[PDB]
This record gives C-alpha cells, structure tokens and sequence, in this order.
C-alpha cells in the first residue's frame, strides 16, 4: 500500500497533539489494550499481575512501557511507509522473543484509534480516522511480511 501525502499530514498533525503528552497517551492506550483484549496482558511478564485498572494507573512500568511503544510508533510514522530500517530489529524481537502474534498488532491498532478519538476529536475527523487506519494497516502487512522471513508469520 501506499499513502498520498495529504494522508500522511492528516497522519503527522494528530500525532504532533499525541507527543505533547506521551506518556500519558501511551498509558491510555495500553489499559484500553488491556481491557478489551486481557489475553494480550499475559505477554508482560513484569505487568502481567495488575488486576484493576487502578493497578494499571499507578504502575510505573506499565508507564514506561507505552512510553516505548509510542516513541517507536512515531519514529516509524515519522518516516512516511520508508521505515524498512525500524522495522527489522522491531519484527525480529517480537516474532523470537516476544511473540506477539498479527492479531495482537490488530488489537492496540483499535486502540490507539479509541484513545486519538476519545482526546483529539477536532483533530480526528473521518478522514484523519481513515488516513491514521492506513498508516497503521500499512505497518502491519510490513511487518507481517518480515515475520514470514524469519519463520514466525505468527
Ligand atoms: C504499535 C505497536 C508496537 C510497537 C511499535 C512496539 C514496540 C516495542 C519496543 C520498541 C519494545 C522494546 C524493544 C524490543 O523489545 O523490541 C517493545 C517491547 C515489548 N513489546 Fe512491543 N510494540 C508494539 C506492540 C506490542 C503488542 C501489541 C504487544 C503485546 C500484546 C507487545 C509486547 C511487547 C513486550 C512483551 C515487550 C517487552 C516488554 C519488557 O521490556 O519486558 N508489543 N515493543
């Protein structure tokens, strides 16, 4: 796939609004992923215990987890679909190491478009929603394919 670049601005200008607070939108994310989709907490190992989502608020390392998810998602955005460098130590950990199956990928891609309407509903009209869904979508098959090469395609 590719995106034209008014998708692509329509893409950078909500996640500008995202970076003014990245923790915070990170931690968000993570307890909407959490929530919805409990089988995808098993896979953190060190937040896997938390119970409520008042657990999850006050965890600093569930914090420090988005954090690290969102500042790797904006380095990969920020490269407009030439992201092939970012994506290959980021495919190889998560299809060997870590284990996060496509339909996992698919999951916080929900929630991340939860979280941007829910916060920036200005800045996240139809078509940002549906230029934000192909960026992501993108992602996805890209890294899909890398997890073929490395003999996951999980
Ligand atoms: C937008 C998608 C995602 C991005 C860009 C992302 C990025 C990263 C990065 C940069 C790290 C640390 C470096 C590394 O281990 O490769 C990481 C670690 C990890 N990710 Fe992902 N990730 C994403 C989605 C997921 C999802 C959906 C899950 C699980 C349901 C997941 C589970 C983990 C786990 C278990 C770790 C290691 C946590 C630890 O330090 O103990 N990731 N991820």
């Amino acid at each position: 796939m590719v995106l034209s670049e008014g998708e692509w601005q329509l893409v950078l200008h909500v996640w500008a609004k995202v970076e003014a607070d990245v923790a915070g939108h990170g931690q968000d994310i993570l307890i909407r992923l959490f929530k919805s989709h409990p089988e995808t907490l098993e896979k953190f190992d060190r937040v896997k215990h938390l119970k409520t989502e008042a657990e999850m608020k006050a965890s600093e390392d569930l914090k420090k987890h988005g954090v690290t998810v969102l500042t790797a998602l904006g380095a990969i955005l920020k490269k407009k679909g030439h992201h092939e460098a970012e994506l290959k130590p980021l495919a190889q950990s998560h299809a060997t190491k870590h284990k996060i199956p496509i339909k996992y990928l698919e999951f916080i891609s929900e929630a991340i478009i939860h979280v941007l309407h829910s916060r920036h509903p200005g800045n996240f009209g139809a078509d940002a929603q549906g230029a934000m869904n192909k960026a992501l979508e993108l992602f996805r098959k890209d890294i899909a394919a890398k997890y073929k090469e490395l003999g996951y395609q999980g």
